[PDB]
Parts: structure tokens; C-alpha cells; sequence
């Protein structure tokens, strides 16, 4: 790959019930460590977050996470799930990983048909990230892989990142903010609130 980055953050919309908890896991990695006990790694880029045990449904979790050239010559991590009762890949992408994934990628990647994955089974999760472009900016070299919403814009997006619709507009070139589907990459901050520059 052309570039390279210590992490990305992962865009995770709450809705039906969500825990920290479950975030943890299902997104767990070398740099978010599930331990049940620990969540400092994720509040860390969550500073509005009140009570990690309560956490609020129609908000979005930031998720640090390691992001790596992928054979293909593209930037992404591969998770590791465990799998439950019921689950499909349908429902593994679009709820247990918040559209983060897709069903196709899911299903091209893991061996099991659909309508037989055993219980217990680990899937392969493969979530996509950006290390920036220096060509765009080199103010920016870490990235949210944000999947849109039917409410989100880009005016609505370069309004809550502080990014400007230009910039982003720019790193996810001929992409419709207001589409409702699939990812964008928007620059995020470190833990203090600055933007990490772009590191070649
Ligand atoms: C994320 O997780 C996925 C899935 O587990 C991993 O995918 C595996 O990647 C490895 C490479 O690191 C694959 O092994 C390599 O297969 C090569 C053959 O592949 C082409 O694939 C395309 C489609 O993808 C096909 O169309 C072609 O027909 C080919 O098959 C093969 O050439 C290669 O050989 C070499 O490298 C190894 C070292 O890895 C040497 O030991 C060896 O001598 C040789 O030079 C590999 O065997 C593997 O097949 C993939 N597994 C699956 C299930 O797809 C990613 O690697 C993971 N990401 C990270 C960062 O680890
Ligand atoms: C792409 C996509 O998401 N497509 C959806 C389909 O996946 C979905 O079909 C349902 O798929 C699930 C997941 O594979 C499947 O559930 C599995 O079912 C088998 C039984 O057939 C279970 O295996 C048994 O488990 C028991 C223990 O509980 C064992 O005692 C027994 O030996 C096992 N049987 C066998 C033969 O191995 C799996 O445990 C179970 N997996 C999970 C994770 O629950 C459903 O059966 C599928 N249902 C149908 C109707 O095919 C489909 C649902 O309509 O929707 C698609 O969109
Ligand atoms: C979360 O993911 C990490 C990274 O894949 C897992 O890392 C392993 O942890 C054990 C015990 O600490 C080590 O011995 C292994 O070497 C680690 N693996 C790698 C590849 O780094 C960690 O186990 C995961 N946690 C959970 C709960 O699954
Ligand atoms: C992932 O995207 C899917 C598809 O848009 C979302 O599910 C749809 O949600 C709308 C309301 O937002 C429902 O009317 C549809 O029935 C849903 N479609 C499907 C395929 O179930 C889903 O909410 C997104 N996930 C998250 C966590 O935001
Ligand atoms: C992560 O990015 C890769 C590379 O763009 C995507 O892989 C392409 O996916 C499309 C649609 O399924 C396939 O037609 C191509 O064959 C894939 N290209 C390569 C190089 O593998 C991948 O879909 C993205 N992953 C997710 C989960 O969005």
C-alpha cells in the first residue's frame, strides 16, 4: 500500500439496545482490548460518553483500531466474531457490526453457506479504513470509516467532524453524502481533540 497509519476509528450507530460492552468485543484488537473491565481504550475517543454502562441509543461510538495493508493492496483490519444463536451474515453486517461490513464481503471471505453457519464458529469481519491522501491534505492522517445514514448530508457531516464539505468531499471523490448507504472516510481526532497530521 501507498500509505500506512497506526489506527483508524470505526463508526458504530446505536440502536436496539447496544452495549460498550458488545462494542468491545465484537471490534476487539490489539489496540481495543476486550476485557470486560477496561474500556479506555475506546472512551478515550469518546469524551462525550457520561456513563460507559448506560450508553445513549441514536448516537455514534468511536472505535480505535489497527489499520493494515490487506492482500489486494487496499487498507482494512480483520475482526474476529463469535458466532450466536440466529445470527445470519445479513444480520452480522448490517446490526452486530453496524454496517461497518457488508453481507458480501462476509460471505465471500468465510467458508460457511449461509444458511448454515455453526454455532461457535469465528467469522473473518473485514472493516476498510483510510491512512489520508496527501494529495488532498496533509493535515489529516487518521480516519473514520463512517457508514452513512439516511439523516446524515454533507453539509451535516462537515458541520459535526469540523472537517470542511470540500476536504471531505475530496477523500470520498464522486460519493453522495446524502445517499444513506455504504462508508466515507472523515478525519477524526486523537484523544485530546486535535487531528493527527498525514504521515507518509
Ligand atoms: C485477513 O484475512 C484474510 C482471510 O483469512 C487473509 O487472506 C489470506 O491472505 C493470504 C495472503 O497473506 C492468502 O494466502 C495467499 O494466497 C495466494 C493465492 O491467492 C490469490 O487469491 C486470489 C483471490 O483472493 C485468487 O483469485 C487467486 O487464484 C490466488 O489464489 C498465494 O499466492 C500466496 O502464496 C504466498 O505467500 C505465502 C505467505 O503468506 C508464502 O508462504 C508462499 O510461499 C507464497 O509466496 C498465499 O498463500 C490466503 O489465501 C488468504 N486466505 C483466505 C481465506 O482468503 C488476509 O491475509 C488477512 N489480512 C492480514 C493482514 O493478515
Ligand atoms: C446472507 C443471509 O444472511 N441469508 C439469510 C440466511 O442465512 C437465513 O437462513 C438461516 O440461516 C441461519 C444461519 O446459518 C440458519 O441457522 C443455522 O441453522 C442450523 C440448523 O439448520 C443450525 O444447526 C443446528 O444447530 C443445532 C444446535 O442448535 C444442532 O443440534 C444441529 O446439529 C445443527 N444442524 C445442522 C444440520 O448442522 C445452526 O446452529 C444455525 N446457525 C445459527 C447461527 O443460528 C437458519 O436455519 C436459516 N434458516 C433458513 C430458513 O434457512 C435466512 C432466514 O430466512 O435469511 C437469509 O436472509
Ligand atoms: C482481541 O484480539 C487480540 C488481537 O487479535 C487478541 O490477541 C491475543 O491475546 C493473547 C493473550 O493475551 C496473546 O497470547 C496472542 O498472541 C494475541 N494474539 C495476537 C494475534 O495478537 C486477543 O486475544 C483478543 N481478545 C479476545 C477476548 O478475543
Ligand atoms: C445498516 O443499514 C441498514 C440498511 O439501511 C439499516 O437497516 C434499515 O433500517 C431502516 C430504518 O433505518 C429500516 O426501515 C429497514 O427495515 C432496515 N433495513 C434492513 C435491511 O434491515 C440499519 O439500521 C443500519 N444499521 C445501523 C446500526 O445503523
Ligand atoms: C474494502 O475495499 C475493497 C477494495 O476496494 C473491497 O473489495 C472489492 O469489493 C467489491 C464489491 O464486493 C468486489 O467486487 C471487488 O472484487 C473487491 N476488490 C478487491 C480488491 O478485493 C471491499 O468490498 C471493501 N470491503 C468492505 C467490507 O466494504
Amino acid at each position: 500500500c501507498r500509505t500506512s497509519c497506526p489506527l483508524a476509528l470505526a463508526s458504530y450507530y446505536l440502536e436496539n439496545g447496544t452495549t460498550l460492552s458488545v462494542i468491545n468485543q465484537n471490534l476487539n484488537s490489539s489496540i481495543a482490548p476486550y476485557d470486560q473491565i477496561n474500556f479506555d481504550p475506546i472512551l478515550r475517543y469518546n469524551s462525550n460518553i457520561k456513563d460507559k454502562d448506560r450508553i445513549q441509543m441514536g448516537s455514534r461510538v468511536l472505535v480505535p483500531f489497527p489499520c493494515e495493508c490487506q492482500p489486494g493492496d487496499f487498507l482494512g483490519h480483520n475482526f474476529s466474531y463469535s458466532v450466536r444463536q440466529e445470527d445470519t451474515y445479513e444480520r452480522v453486517a448490517i446490526s452486530n457490526y453496524a454496517n461497518l461490513t457488508t453481507m458480501e464481503s462476509l460471505q465471500a471471505r468465510n467458508p460457511f453457506p449461509a444458511t448454515n453457519i455453526p454455532l461457535s464458529a469465528t467469522l473473518n469481519v473485514l472493516v476498510n479504513c483510510s491512512c489520508g491522501d496527501e494529495s488532498v491534505s496533509k493535515d489529516f492522517g487518521l480516519f473514520v470509516t463512517y457508514p452513512l445514514r439516511p439523516e446524515d448530508s454533507l453539509s451535516s457531516i462537515a458541520r459535526s467532524s469540523g472537517v470542511s464539505a470540500d476536504i471531505l468531499q475530496r477523500y470520498n471523490p464522486g460519493v453522495n453524502f446524502n445517499s444513506g448507504n455504504g462508508i466515507v472516510y472523515v478525519p477524526g481526532r486523537d484523544p485530546n481533540g486535535a487531528f493527527p497530521p498525514f504521515k507518509s
